[PDB]
């Protein structure tokens, strides 16, 4: 492209510098960037969405984003909250008759949400595969720890968190997201289940094999890990996260999701989101979300106390995405690659950017 001109935005080089040699190093098909400074937001798009039709990833174009879906699960948990259809320290079998008898009676809605039930799985056991089974498998649990000692980071927790806080609202999971809490939140390319109307802007997923792949219906997932969504849309999300919504009840919901509950190392865990205390080192951003967070149970330490950075990983077998946001500087990113590529580099290329935008 010798001879035509430079992009204008001001942000792009910097931007460039940091997600060009990520995309060269892990071998990204494609990847949509999206930046917040000053009240407005900069688009930024690399490669491919899609190698069979090769258009170019846009703003536009829809990614999975997986475990990020989990901010989106937890706002509408709060959003029950608000609306006095659950509380948190409500136990679990309060929102479903068939978990009575069960370790349930005695876990809160709260400890699911922020795995911290007393060892719950990353991941449902395979044979785990219908609704059915999914129900006698949480009847038959052994607890692993005391509720509340140990965050053990796990689909199947927030995702009966979900599952029961949109039975609270007498209402099933999906239905009430994307008609509910994605329209409140100005997100309207956003889908748990991504529409006739809206499949060709849906981005394939590439495997380590470059097999072109997307997300597995598995028992949760629309909870868990399921959301597509374009960076534009995510970054009004995190502008919500920032600057509010319009909707009363939303407004609260979004809040409440920011409150910490605990901290493991200099990481603070709230609904969904996880907080740390701004300016943060580059070391203590990879720290709370290394392999020993993410992977094993870890001891639940005090809350930070009430500037702030939140942020949250979301991966499937295809994509690879993150979001970080610091409302006190009114800086944001997001992050989405249908690659899932180390979240260290992911961290350590937002943390770049987001440096350079604090000025
Ligand atoms: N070893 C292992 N890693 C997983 C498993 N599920 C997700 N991960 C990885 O854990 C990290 C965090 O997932 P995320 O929060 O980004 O969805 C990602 O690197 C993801 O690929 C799993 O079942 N086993």
């Amino acid at each position: 492209h010798h001879g035509e001109a430079s992009p204008v935005d001001p942000l792009r080089p910097v931007v460039d510098a940091s997600i060009q040699p990520l995309l060269k190093e892990h071998r990204i098909p494609g990847m949509a960037v999206a930046v917040l400074k000053d009240g407005k937001a900069h688009y930024f798009n690399y490669g491919v969405a899609n190698r069979e039709s090769g258009a170019g990833v846009s703003e536009q174009t829809l990614f999975e984003i997986g475990s990020v879906s989990k901010t989106l699960t937890a706002t509408l948990g709060a959003y029950a909250v608000v609306k006095g259809a659950m509380q948190l320290d409500d136990k679990a079998s309060r929102h479903a008759p068939w978990l009575k008898g069960s370790a349930f009676d005695s876990i809160t809605m709260g400890e699911l949400a922020t795995y911290s039930a007393g060892g719950l799985p990353l991941q449902f056991p395979e044979e785990v595969d219908s609704s059915e089974k999914m129900r006698a498998y949480y009847r038959q649990w052994a607890p692993v720890y005391s509720p509340g000692s140990h965050r053990q980071y796990s689909n199947p927790s927030i995702g009966l968190f979900g599952h029961l806080a949109a039975s609270s609202l007498k209402q099933p999971f999906a239905p009430l997201m994307e008609q509910t809490l994605l329209p409140g939140l100005g997100m309207h390319h956003t889908y748990v289940n991504v529409p006739k109307q809206a499949m060709a802007s849906y981005a394939y997923g590439y495997s380590k094999e470059d097999k072109p792949i997307r997300v597995n219906p598995g028992m949760l997932a629309d909870e868990a890990y399921g959301i597509k969504t374009s960076s534009a849309d995510l970054l009004r999300f995190v502008k919500a996260n920032i600057g509010g919504v319009d909707d009363k009840a939303l407004q609260q919901a979004i809040s409440l999701t920011h409150q910490g509950h605990y901290s493991v190392g200099g990481m603070t865990q709230g609904l969904g989101w996880e907080s740390y205390a701004y300016p943060v080192t580059e070391q203590t951003l990879l720290a709370g979300n290394s392999a020993k967070v993410i992977l094993e149970a870890n001891p639940t330490a005090a809350p930070r106390e009430s500037q702030v950075l939140f942020n949250k990983t979301g991966s499937t077998n295809g994509f690879g995405a993150y979001v970080a946001f610091v409302p006190a500087r009114g800086i944001g990113i997001v992050m989405l690659a249908n690659r899932n590529y180390p979240i260290e580099a992911r961290i350590k290329a937002a943390h770049a950017i987001l440096a350079q935008l604090a000025g």
